[PDB]
């Protein structure tokens, strides 16, 4: 599915990610904003590394998912890469707390150092509710 703005919001909200280890909701949209546009179904090739990106979050097959197709892989999230691809994102939140809970925090996704650090996000969440 591709969310609304503010159902996201409020989605991500209800399932805890509103300050998780010190991020705020607005930066949490960015991100879903500028990985996938709010698009659970995205995925992503990456030729050079044989590594896929998955759903709203892009998360990425060599740590975080089992795909069985990426060489060397871990699976940190303890998931299926499917589990990544549902309408339903709390799969996806869990495995985006994880990723956080190391010591990169958000900085992990580069897209959000491109497109959301030092920045003023407050526009993701105006008049929504959270």
């Amino acid at each position: 599915k591709v969310f609304e703005r503010c159902e996201l919001a409020r989605t991500l909200k209800r399932l805890g990610m509103d300050g998780y280890r010190g991020i705020s909701l607005a930066n949490w949209m960015c991100l879903a904003k500028w990985e996938s546009g709010y698009n659970t179904r995205a995925t992503n090739y990456n030729a050079g590394d044989r590594s896929t990106d998955y759903g709203i979050f892009q998360i990425n097959s060599r740590y975080w998912c089992n795909d069985g197709k990426t060489p060397g892989a871990v699976n940190a999230c303890h998931l299926s890469c499917s589990a990544l691809l549902q309408d339903n994102i709390a799969d996806a939140v869990a495995c985006a707390k994880r990723v956080v809970r190391d010591p990169q925090g958000i900085r992990a996704w580069v897209a959000w150092r491109n497109r959301c650090q030092n920045r003023d996000v407050r526009q993701y969440v105006q008049g929504c509710g959270v």
